């Protein structure tokens, strides 16, 4: 049973996460709707667990990226990279950075991380990706997480269903 390994939607119905997006254009108090109110959204299309133990326990976390890999470069201007995210395995799973060379706020004006960082979470939680049809994954965002409806229905009933019960249990 292998085929194309996008899935990681499993055995992980509870994880825990950090909030960090940035204090760019945002204040302490915005950047706390990004990272609350964008779960609020993601736990809207699926009952995750989520829990911040700022002891030391996190899995995933939104924040501006910078450079600090050594592979590949994600920060870079405004170019096709707004928010790469890596599995939830060691500590630097679910890492949820975003191109610091991007822009990001939780206004009317560039990229809200209610969606952003929905989508980012999303991907650093979920898996690669699955949004063919349509779903808050592809490169395109437009639709804020809540600016219309759940178009990306593919995000919504798809993590709503993979990720909602966890198995964690080899048969
Ligand atoms: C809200 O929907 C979106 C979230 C994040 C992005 S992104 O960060 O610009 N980006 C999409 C992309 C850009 C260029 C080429 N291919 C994809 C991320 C992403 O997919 N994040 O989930 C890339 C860098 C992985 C776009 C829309
Ligand atoms: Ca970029
Ligand atoms: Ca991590
Ligand atoms: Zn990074
Ligand atoms: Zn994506």
């Amino acid at each position: 049973y292998n085929v194309f390994p996008r899935t990681l939607k499993w055995s992980k119905m509870n994880l825990t996460y950090r909030i960090v997006n940035y204090t760019p254009d945002m204040t302490h108090s915005e950047v706390e709707k990004a990272f609350k109110k964008a779960f609020k959204v993601w736990s809207d299309v699926t009952p995750l667990n989520f829990t911040r133990l700022h002891d030391g326990i996190a899995d995933i976390m939104i924040s501006f990226g910078i450079k600090e890999h050594g592979d590949f470069y994600p920060f870079d201007g405004p170019s096709g990279l707004l928010a790469h995210a890596f599995p939830p395995g060691p500590n630097y799973g679910g890492d949820a950075h975003f191109d610091d060379d991007e822009t990001w706020t939780s206004s009317s004006k560039g990229y809200n991380l209610f969606l952003v960082a929905a989508h980012e979470f999303g991907h650093s939680l979920g898996l690669d990706h699955s949004k063919d049809p349509g779903a808050l994954m592809f490169p395109i965002y437009t639709y804020t997480g809540k600016s219309h409806f759940m178009l990306p229905d593919d995000d919504v009933q798809g993590i709503q269903s993979l990720y909602g019960p966890g198995d964690e249990d080899p048969n």
